């Protein structure tokens, strides 16, 4: 046969240091379709971390690994309490991935929803580490509770009979190693307050040490703080970035502790933008196109979400919260304009 | 089923007024693969034109028409006579299309090689106009001779038994009508000499009438004269262009009267560049990258031709003629710099 390109090669070749994904729907739909239908050849789970998940190896000329995040809540679950509470939301990863493309960031790895038949697809290729955590619930649904720091028998992820809904997230290829640093605006995760909550010229302190003095890092974190605020992710306490000879970029990896509460907008997430009053020019241009379109951000987002196999992805309240929070980002940007003047707020760094 | 895009929609959506094709191999291979395998639902031929060809309707949700150019020569045929002598070369269309992408022009419609079973695929859907020109040759191969101006029974295109090799070229969609004008540097097609062969300030005369006074038309013809010079196409006496509200572009349509002789370089093809000494900046930049790559233009071109079903497409002598002619282009440009200074020859028109 002729003119064949395999989806896993499409994924490996589309990454550059300033873009994980591309505008082409043909290329992305090609990758999502393969993630959606590829045979699972191995399945396991790990001891590190606090969240229950699995790792699937998908078939192909070369094997492609994905993270599998199971459904843990109904679509109408409300996550209150602490801004960080609870299990990762599989539908939030899907929504965040498409919103990252819609806003032109292109910094999130592909995510697809999928209904996994645990009996037919997982058990016949499961590692012992995963298989030994399968149990049944009170209604004889098939479940597993995994291994991880907080994983235990009383908190399983349960299928509906044997069919488990979840999200698949592509591994980045080995050519693109990921580095992790603490976020200057991370929270304390106790009762004390962080420095940025008490200090208000805190950005002046950040820009003094590297890597925030020169280069794209601080504008990336401001981009990502806008993205995290719109989805309600208050828990990027450590950020991750790729890097080569041509630069670096903070990536939107693991966005699942989001879309937990459609009734509150956590403006503290916007602290990098509000305190620094710097904004990358290309980001600003796309934000004003988004507010001046005749279709709101959420109308455009749900059109993209309607292609995913497990759609509906978000309830209408989260969609309207997006549009409300986009206006709040515009307001924060304008306040930076008032108090430092536009031509000192908008930075054209050609990214 | 999920994430489906049909190839004919990929073709219709990728065209803009300054690019018929795109850099994405995924999108282009998707279209080429469909051309390679699509069922032929209709076949005909016309009275207009000078060259024997057919028109095929390919199946799909919508019908997609292609021009079919049959093989007429061996790969190693040396075509002597006038610079424009002979039949259309089917393999030249394939090579010219991939070179158009390799050089970054993106002005050529997709072309694929294909082996056509005339008995099974063409005859049962052939219109009478085409069917009545089918004959057998002295070795009982199935052939057809068409109804064009020079088409006649003594000059048929013949298959091997019933399998006919040829090239398929996509029609532009109806949304992109093509307009034709005489080329200011066209030949006389007699033994008289054309005005540009006698005068040496001829370009000065061209730029005074429209559409050569302003806009992209003249730099397009200089681009296309470089492209035609590399492939040996001395027969673009009329050029064709697309146009809408955002501009216009001369397209590389019908490139088959090329690669006729790998040992002769007809420098008269470069007359628009040599006489005008203007060169679009982006074209110059890509030409300089092509000469400084560690892999020659012909090595990179043959790697792309190796995916086509009827490969080998060009003999190594035509591949090396490409590299030879690229240096001759550089010489002509450097001569323009010496006699008008570089910054009056390189025009940055942002195209
Ligand atoms: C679901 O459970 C029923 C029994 O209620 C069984 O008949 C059926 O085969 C199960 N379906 C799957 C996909 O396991
Ligand atoms: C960095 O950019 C240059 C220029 O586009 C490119 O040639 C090079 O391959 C890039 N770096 C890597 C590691 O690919
Ligand atoms: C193909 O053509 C040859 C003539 O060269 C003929 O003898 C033969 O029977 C044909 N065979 C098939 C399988 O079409
Ligand atoms: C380019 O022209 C097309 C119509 O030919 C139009 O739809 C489009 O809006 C134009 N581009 C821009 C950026 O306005």
């Amino acid at each position: 046969e002729y003119f064949n390109i395999h989806a896993w090669d499409v994924w490996h070749d589309m990454i550059s240091v300033r873009a994980l994904t591309v505008d082409s729907d043909v290329e992305i739909y090609k990758v999502l379709k393969a993630m959606s239908s590829a045979k699972i050849t191995q399945a396991t789970t790990g001891y590190k971390g606090t969240q229950l998940k699995a790792m699937f190896s998908l078939d192909g000329p070369q094997i492609q690994n994905v993270v599998f995040k199971p459904k843990r809540y109904s679509r109408n679950k409300i996550i209150l309490g602490t801004p960080y509470e609870g299990y990762d939301r599989h539908n939030a990863e899907i929504a965040a991935f498409h919103l990252d493309r819609l806003l032109g960031f292109y910094r999130a790895p592909p995510v697809v929803g999928r209904y996994i038949n645990l009996a037919a697809e997982v058990l016949p290729v499961a590692a012992k580490k995963l298989a030994t955590t399968f149990i049944k619930d009170k209604d004889e649904n098939l479940c597993f509770y995994g291994k991880c720091l907080y994983c235990n028998r009383k908190e399983p992820a349960c299928a509906s009979n044997v069919t488990m809904e979840g999200a698949l997230i592509l591994w980045l290829p080995e050519k693109w190693p990921v580095l992790k640093l603490p976020h200057p605006w991370r929270r304390t995760y106790n009762k004390k307050m962080a420095k940025w909550e008490t200090d208000s010229h805190y950005c002046e302190s950040v820009v003094i040490k590297e890597p925030y003095t020169k280069g794209p890092r601080l504008l990336d974190l401001i981009d990502t703080s806008i993205f995290d605020f719109l989805i309600g992710n208050a828990d990027r306490h450590h950020y991750e970035y790729i890097e080569n000879e041509n630069g670096s970029m903070v990536i939107h990896l693991d966005n699942a502790k989001s879309f937990g509460n459609p009734f509150v907008d956590e403006k503290s997430i916007l602290s990098p933008l509000v305190q620094c009053c710097r904004l990358r020019s290309s980001t600003y241009n796309r934000l004003k196109i988004a507010t001046s379109n005749e279709n709101s951000l959420s109308v455009l987002l749900d059109k993209r979400l309607s292609i995913d196999p497990i759609y509906p992805i978000l309830t209408s309240d989260h969609l309207l919260a997006l549009d409300r929070r986009l206006l709040l980002v515009q307001d924060a940007v304008e306040k930076c304009f008032k108090e430092k003047n536009k031509e000192n707020v908008i930075i054209e760094d050609h990214l």
